[PDB]
């Protein structure tokens, strides 16, 4: 959501920038916990596994952030900002 | 959905003593940092992004852990609810 008065020339822009972006881990998982036993070495692999599809997102999360923050005006920032420290 | 499954009272004692280990927002200024500046560094992002792989291996280690545990003191009935459940889940 947004209180930023996005101008319609803006909201354009981001959806342009969202789309602009562009459960096997999730089975891994599954198996982990229901195992009879708790396996530690295999369970490190899958976090690491894991780690790099969370890199790929955050990239992701933050480069369109970034890219949305710099299509706003000096006043939609500080609301921006401001809405970071709220969340 | 754990506490979705009927869990009889020594289920919830035996959890509760499980539960016990069981236990940041400067990550958070740091993506703010990224995030408002006028370019995009993904240099940066990328250390930023791997800060906290120690402390999210120890975390998630013990949340595997503590799962596996319950899961295992669950009748069968309990693990085929669990199990369908965990088929239907982000
Ligand atoms: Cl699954
Ligand atoms: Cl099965
Ligand atoms: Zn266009
Ligand atoms: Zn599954
Ligand atoms: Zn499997
Ligand atoms: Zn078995
Ligand atoms: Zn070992
Ligand atoms: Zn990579
Ligand atoms: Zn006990
Ligand atoms: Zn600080
Ligand atoms: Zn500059
Ligand atoms: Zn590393
Ligand atoms: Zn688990
Ligand atoms: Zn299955």
């Amino acid at each position: 959501f947004k209180d930023l008065n996005l101008t319609d020339a803006q909201k354009q822009q981001i959806r342009e920038i969202m789309k602009g972006q562009r459960l096997e881990e999730r089975r891994a998982m599954h198996d982990i916990i229901a195992s009879d036993t708790f396996d530690k070495v295999k369970a490190e692999a899958q976090i690491a596994k894991m780690e790099e599809q969370r890199k790929a997102n955050m990239l992701a999360l933050m480069e369109t952030q970034n890219k949305i923050y710099n299509i706003l005006t000096p006043e939609q920032k500080k609301q921006f900002n401001a809405n970071f420290e709220k969340r």
